[PDB]
């Protein structure tokens, strides 16, 4: 089943304009992913040994006592009276638990992404579709005149743009709340890898009730968390692409302000400003009009040679 | 398979004209989909042990005399005359029905918004395709005039409905209905979150009939149910989820009268009238209309700069 | 798998011209849909233990020995020749059979619809095509006579509908058998509920033949029927939304008679003729003509202001 | 389930403008796909005997407490306080680990298909579909020259193309990537299938904690991966196609360097510059166009008859 | 399950211009098909019994004891230091991998087919499209001077094909590499069903590491592998049917050179040249056109009756 889960996490895509810019819809399809395919890799069958948790019962427990001693003392890594260990009681939770935490961490990298679709996304849309719409009749124009004579609400609607630093709250809230999460997880991924490796023993007693009394039942039973030493595993290759992304999504918060006399072909940063989140949405969505290629190729040529001045 | 679950309810969509405001469905999705999703994880098999009950059967009984305690103890669970606990027999109802209750909750919530598209929107639809291929003609005029000059059924139609106020009672009724359910839900988790960890500990005895004589069988069976700690769990998340929705609810009750000489370009609150409802309905779907992108481009270029008045 | 169940019965819809009217395709979704979930969730892996029997077999029994006292007793249930209770055999019988009891209350719920769809469907829908075009022609003539003012084969074939009461017999007749099916099993369902909760235990005997004379076989074994606390639990549910249905369903007898010079808009109730039934079918359908909704609109103008009389 | 994995593996496509060279896809598709079926078959139920360890657990032992040494023996092998063995631990962690090793390559080697369909392929799509449109007018120009006689700025575009030795980095830089993550993977499996056959034997201890002084437990269980002997069988077959696939992608370094009075027709190798890559990229897809199809065909007959010079 | 296997295999087709011969096709489709069918059919439930082998362990051994020696005797197979047999340990082996040995005939005999449809399909398929829709203006123009009458590029790049010998090299390799796969696989399923029935019987020993002093444990187990009777049935169909496919692909070598003034409607063998392949694609293509077929019934007409000359 792992060449599915290979298959369906890695050689297909999961999770009209491009509306997300394609750095950050790249880093939230690792960063949502990945956790998923951990998960999914941690409890294959491949790997897997069909238990969760297993206690050495003693040989007189019958087959159903010793199926008792296994489901109790999985209830009783939640339960502090009647748990013993090296250290605290919570590596055992965070051990039981570590499907779930993984799980939320997907899920709270979803959310940012998901917000941008929701309340962002639709005005940015009617926008783009507007603009767009109305540069390839300027770039026709200006392609009619350059090919005879060598064989403007545009403009002002876009400055209106740099006025507004609408969207820009919106973009960097939703790249920022992203950072905070990845490098949360990476605090948590760090810390439970490095929890030592017998932590996934513990001693359980079973003696809370009518049973408190009975002689014939040990008063610890040795149980093993089995899976432990994968998830720990599974948490190193985790940590490391979350540390990888780190860079990448720092570099998304100055990707607007400063990397990426009007000028309609060159989109360029402006500050602050809505209008940097345009020209960086029309810069990828611009290159699919006809005119716009023509032009750019003219502008290559006259960068190179023969001054068919753009 | 928890990969599978959140792919299925987190990562795609489940449950022509936008006949729901995007706030109320999107918080009919969190409503009703949550709920769905905890009951899917509480019983995952990377967590379940494979069995709700355990009951500490002794060492001389057979295999099927063990089998017989659990499932004899998994019924007398609403017996009471066969049960004892540290407390009453409520909580080990609770935790037997807990994966109905959560049911019970997303399906009371999902009845308003089923009543709406039963009840409302046929007509509201029958009434938004109307206003708005009228609206367009009214639109395509006054672009042909300001573009000629500068390079009234809809208003009296409009002005019926703010004397109606039928839809509104069905509008503010579906409201009401689904903050009192959340209300209510979130009393039950906070009672249930608060349940002692050890209430998933009871007496169980088989001593009804025939066997009430029997010496051989103990009077007492120690029962355990192991999921419980799981439950209250997914329950405090729940809890958490639905009261971070009670606000955004209450505020759907106010964007029509408040928050959101005719004009047709800017639709307003006109107090408790469907008026108020259809303005919310055409400002979420006149966006559409070409027309309309239009003339609030020239309109805020009028506002920055040079005064082409829509 | 309970999250599967309610996105099969719940949130989609299973089980043109609009042939049934909506409120009685309602009803018979809730009245059909209803059991089909019930039963579902009543044999769920989440609350199910894995068998609907146990019996206390001795403990010198073999396991085989024991398996078969529990396959024996489970068809015992039937033969009253070996079984004995603390009351009669009759609770038992209902104890197994529980499922098929509301499989069979949901088939005969539905046998009505599917007699309507096909007795009388197709008649109606070939009468339905034919009004309503040529409504759309007299609606059309009364449109442009309207904006020129102001900027009978129909009626002949309506007034024959009252003299026929074919379909009304049709129609009430599957309307009364829907109530009669939901009264009949509100009824069964309310006594079900009533049966005391330990009517679910019972005493086997297997001394039939050659076991008749076998003194290390004894003579009763206790059994109990696992399930029956969640059979009768959700026999509760079941009773509650079929006697919230019965008022609905007797209100449909009333909608044609009364609560639903002549007038080609206004469709009103005629008695115990079918042209009250067609009055019905055509105003749940004629809203989707674009020439009724305008002079619809002009009347709604007319009732309100300027006199543009429909 | 074997002839399955054929199916999806082999006899189907796994894993417009070609925008991918046939060599470089094929290659790609060997790589990656190998592992995935191998190890589906390592684990086919044909060939598995339905665990991969087990522990001669004494005969003293009930059968869970035997259950506990084979899953804690399986924890264990990650564990050197607890592991004895012919060598050091290392083996064991590579047979438990196996399945994942081989995905791991298999991941690595799609990342620079993943990287090439991400960074490069939209900038070239966009230019070869301008210069593919463009060449097409060029040659139906000349066919109605030659038709016509016997019965410039895609010339000064592409020689701004040799100037940028952009994309070569970037193409070189995606087959060096899997050149060298190739030769790992080569270095890795001849490793480990040197290994010798009983380092799938090992001996492990359960006496870690309260088991510690437990006289009734030997000291030592015999414990045997079962799986190996088909793992390092099945690494020689991917050590032998690996090594086959060397020799093929060292061909791809040279492919656009040399292997492959401006000419329209004949596509050639410029050097270290992008017009080599336009070149190779182009002869793939020139062949589409019918104007090309038909110079082709003169050029062939002028070649060896008629002087039809194209 | 059987009866799927043969609807998968039997009844339905698995693995635009004809770009393969129908012979060479359906040889392929045999070759590759007839292996998958047999591996399922070696392990269908209907014939299997659960498990691969079986071990005779004395009556002490505990279950886990038993299941240890199956477990461990399965991966002895291998390991020469722990068998006996009544001959060498390369039939238990075979015995083990004979699923692998059929799927790895059944990939060796797809790869030719591959390299085809990637070597040398798309070069044909370009000639095919073209020199058909020029045939086909040449066979119009017939009719139409025929019709008439009685009520030479293709030539020129025809004749060029006979000159490049390049096409067949590619052809008569293909099938050359299909002869000598099929001829090797006839002598291995023919050694395969040679050996012994007794053959599936060996002798496994334990005694390795710590249970080498074991005095409780037999020097020797006695294993049968049990399904080695039905591979070797399965061994002479899968015999049999290839044996039968040799003397096809035989003629698949002379059908180009002999067997199948220049004539556009007699296609001819022209030796060891490419126009021989040409002559044998464009007679399984050309029957298509809808000219060519009139063509050929006047010529079958003249052929019997009144001359109208084709
Ligand atoms: C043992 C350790 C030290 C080796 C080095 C770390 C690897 C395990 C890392 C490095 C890059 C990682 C990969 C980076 C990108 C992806 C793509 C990601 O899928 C997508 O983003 C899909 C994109 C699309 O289809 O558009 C899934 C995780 C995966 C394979 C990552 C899996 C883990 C990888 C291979
Ligand atoms: C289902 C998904 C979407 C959410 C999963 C959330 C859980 C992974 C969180 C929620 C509640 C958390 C627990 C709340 C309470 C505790 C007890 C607490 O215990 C101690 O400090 C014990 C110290 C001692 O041993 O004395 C440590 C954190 C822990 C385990 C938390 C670990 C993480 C948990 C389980
Ligand atoms: C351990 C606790 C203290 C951490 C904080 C709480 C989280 C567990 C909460 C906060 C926001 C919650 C999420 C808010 C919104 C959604 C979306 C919801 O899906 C949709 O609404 C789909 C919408 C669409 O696809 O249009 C499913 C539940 C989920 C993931 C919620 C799951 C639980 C979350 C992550
Ligand atoms: C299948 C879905 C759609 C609906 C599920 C509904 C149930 C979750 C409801 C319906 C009936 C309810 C029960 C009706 C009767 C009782 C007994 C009652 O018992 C006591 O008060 C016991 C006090 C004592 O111990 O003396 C407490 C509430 C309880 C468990 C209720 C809990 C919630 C239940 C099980
Ligand atoms: C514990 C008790 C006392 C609480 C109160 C009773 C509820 C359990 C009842 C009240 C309304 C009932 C619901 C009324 C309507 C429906 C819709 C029905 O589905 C449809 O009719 C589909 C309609 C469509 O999709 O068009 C399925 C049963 C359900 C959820 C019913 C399930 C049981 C509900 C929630
Ligand atoms: C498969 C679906 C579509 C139909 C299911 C129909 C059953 C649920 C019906 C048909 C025959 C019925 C039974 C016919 C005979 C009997 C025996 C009869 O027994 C007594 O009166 C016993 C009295 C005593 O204990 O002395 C009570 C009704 C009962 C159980 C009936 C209960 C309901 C049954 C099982
Ligand atoms: C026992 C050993 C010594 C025999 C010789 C080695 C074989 C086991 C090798 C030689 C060629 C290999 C094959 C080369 C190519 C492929 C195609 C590959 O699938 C694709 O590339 C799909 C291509 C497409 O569909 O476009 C899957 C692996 C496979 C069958 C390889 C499987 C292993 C093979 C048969
Ligand atoms: C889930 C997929 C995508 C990634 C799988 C990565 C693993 C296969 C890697 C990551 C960590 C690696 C391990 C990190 C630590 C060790 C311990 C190390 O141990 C010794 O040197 C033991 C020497 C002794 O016996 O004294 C040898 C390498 C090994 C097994 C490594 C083997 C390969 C592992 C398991
Ligand atoms: C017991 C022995 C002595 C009887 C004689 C041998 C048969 C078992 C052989 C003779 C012909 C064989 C068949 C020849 C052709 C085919 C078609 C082949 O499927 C295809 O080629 C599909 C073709 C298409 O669908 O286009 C699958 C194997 C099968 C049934 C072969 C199965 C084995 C057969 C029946
Ligand atoms: C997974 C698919 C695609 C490929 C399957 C290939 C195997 C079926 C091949 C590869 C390695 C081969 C084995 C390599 C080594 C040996 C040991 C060799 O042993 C002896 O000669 C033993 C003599 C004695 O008993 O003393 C005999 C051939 C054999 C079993 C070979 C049989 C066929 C094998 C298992």
């Amino acid at each position: 089943a792992i060449a599915h889960l290979a298959t369906e996490y890695v050689f297909s895509d999961f999770l009209g304009l491009r509306l997300e810019l394609a750095v950050d819809k790249m880093v939230t399809c690792i960063a949502v992913g990945l956790p998923l395919l951990l998960i999914s890799l941690a409890f294959a069958q491949e790997i897997s040994i069909g238990t969760q948790i297993s206690c050495f019962s003693p040989s007189s427990f019958s087959w159903r006592q010793a199926a008792f001693v296994d489901s109790y003392c999985w209830a009783a890594v939640q339960q502090k009276s009647s748990l013993q260990s090296e250290s605290g009681n919570l590596p055992l939770w965070l051990h039981k638990f570590f499907p779930y935490i993984l799980l939320l961490f997907a899920i709270l990298l979803y959310l940012p992404a998901l917000f941008w679709r929701f309340s962002a996304a639709p005005h940015l849309c009617s926008d783009l579709k507007f603009i767009m719409e109305e540069l390839d009749k300027v770039y026709n124009r200006a392609i009619k005149a350059a090919k005879s004579a060598r064989d403007p609400i545009v403009e002002q609607y876009l400055k209106t743009k740099k006025n507004s630093s609408h969207l820009i709250m919106k973009y960097i809230s939703c790249r920022l709340v992203t950072f905070v999460v990845i490098l949360l997880a990476c605090i948590y991924l760090s810390y439970y890898f490095s929890l030592s490796s017998l932590s996934d023993e513990f001693l359980c007693s079973i003696k809370s009730g009518v049973l408190k009394n009975d002689s014939t039942i040990p008063d610890r039973f040795q149980c093993k968390l089995i899976a432990v030493g994968i998830f720990q595993l599974l948490s190193l290759i985790n940590l490391i692409v979350y540390a990888l992304l780190i860079p990448v999504v720092v570099y998304t918060f100055f990707i607007p302000f400063r990397q990426k006399t009007f000028d309609v072909l060159h989109f360029k940063s402006e500050g602050y400003n809505d209008l940097s989140l345009y020209n960086l949405f029309l810069e990828e969505n611009i290159s699919e009009l006809k005119s716009y290629k023509c032009l750019k190729v003219l502008e290559n040529i006259k960068s190179n040679g023969q001054g068919i001045d753009p």
